[PDB]
DNA sequence: CCGACGGCGCATCAGC
DNA sequence: GCTGATGCGC
DNA sequence: GTCGG
């Protein structure tokens, strides 16, 4: 629905999730707000009270209250005061570095390190991760166009297969599932060498992707996850392309469809298809599937080489990404 | 009333 | 030096 | 903060 609809509720309820994950240290809480301004944004009518909101499952007694006071008075005292308080926002907007969390936010502005400036003139006081957030404040907040994904995932399956023919590569996330525009990209890794009874796998694609000057920062990296920076080539003249967060995961060749369903998503599709296989006699998560026996004792992870094989575990009928919203 | 609300890879800290 | 905890992001 | 055992 419009934005319009229940825009200034929803923008409220999340600038409340902020606080809480950011200055709080909430995380609870802020999961709390975000899924009541999920429902609330999914809701087909213009909210005219708080008990209205309260038969939503996810709002209850407080954020009606809040409600009230939003729609009477088109604004929120506390948060009010939360926006104009140095400490608060400048902890806050902090945390939009990434690799700066409420911890290091915290602590910065205990030490009077409020802004992006501040925290130039301060790179001893940041670590690698840090560092980095710094230097692509600003490309890391920007989306990816579906035609900048597509020229993106060209790069990653060719410099893969380049590697080494046998390799598997997916571009998962919203991106698989047919979006417009994605926030970074997510590839999933498999090789027929590595099973789960089965290395150097992951560093050659990540080494390659680097030569041709596709990766230009790492932010971390181990045996079996790459998480970096990445930018399109530009031509003689354009403007060149912003940097983008990318991650690699290397998955055992008999968990790999378990993953690719697991990060194409979304959550809630996810959460939501855990649901069926419970009911059918089945434990799901982002490596296995495996049977409950009739106490509840779970038995070994049933063979999978497929998406489908999963759906037709749990008796369904396959679901393409385009259809996984939820 | 009161505990769950996701869990885990990697980087770095804290303590030994 | 090593092992476990914490912070962080997802 | 919300839910639910
Ligand atoms: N809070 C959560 N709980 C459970 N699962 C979660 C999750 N957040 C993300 N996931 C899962 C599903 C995503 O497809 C996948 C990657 O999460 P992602 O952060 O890359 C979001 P996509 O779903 O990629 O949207 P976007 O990147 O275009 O913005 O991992
Ligand atoms: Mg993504
Ligand atoms: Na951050
Ligand atoms: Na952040």
């Amino acid at each position: 629905p419009q934005e319009t609809l229940n825009g200034g509720i929803t923008d409220m309820l999340t600038e409340l999730a902020n606080f809480e994950k950011n200055v709080s240290q909430a995380i609870h809480k802020y999961n709390a707000y975000r899924k009541a301004a999920s429902v609330i944004a999914k809701y087909p009518h213009k909210i005219k009270s708080g008990a209205e909101a309260k038969k939503l499952p996810g709002v209850g007694t407080k954020i009606a209250e809040k409600i009230d006071e939003f729609l009477a008075t088109g604004k929120l005292r506390k948060l009010e005061k939360i926006r104009q308080d140095d400490t608060s926002s400048s902890i806050n907007f902090l945390t939009r570095v990434s690799g700066i969390g409420p911890s290091a936010a915290r602590k910065f502005v205990d030490e009077g390190i409020k802004t992006l400036e501040d925290l130039r003139k301060n790179e001893d006081k940041l670590n690698h991760h840090q560092r980095i957030g710094l230097k692509y404040f600003g490309d890391f907040e920007k989306r990816i166009p579906r035609e900048e994904m597509l020229q993106m995932q060209d790069i990653v399956l060719n410099e893969v297969k380049k590697v080494d023919s046998e390799y598997i590569a997916t571009v998962c996330g919203s991106f698989r599932r047919g979006a417009e525009s994605s926030g970074d990209m997510d590839v999933l890794l498999t090789h027929p060498s590595f099973t789960s009874e089965s290395p150097k796998l992951l560093h050659q694609v990540v080494e390659q992707l680097q030569k041709v000057h596709f990766i230009t920062d790492t932010l971390s990296k181990g045996e079996t996850k790459f998480m970096g920076v990445c930018q399109l080539p530009s031509k003689n003249d354009e403007k060149e392309y912003p940097h983008r967060r990318i991650d690699i995961r290397l998955i055992p060749k008999d968990q790999y469809y378990c993953g690719v369903l697991y990060f194409t998503g979304s959550d809630i599709f996810n959460k939501n298809m855990k649901a069926h296989a419970l009911e059918k006699g089945f434990t799901i998560n982002e490596y296995t599937i495996r049977p409950l026996g009739v106490t509840g004792v779970a038995g070994e992870p049933l063979p999978v080489d497929s998406e489908k094989d999963i759906f037709d575990y749990i008796q369904w009928k396959y679901r393409e990404p385009k259809d996984r919203s939820e």
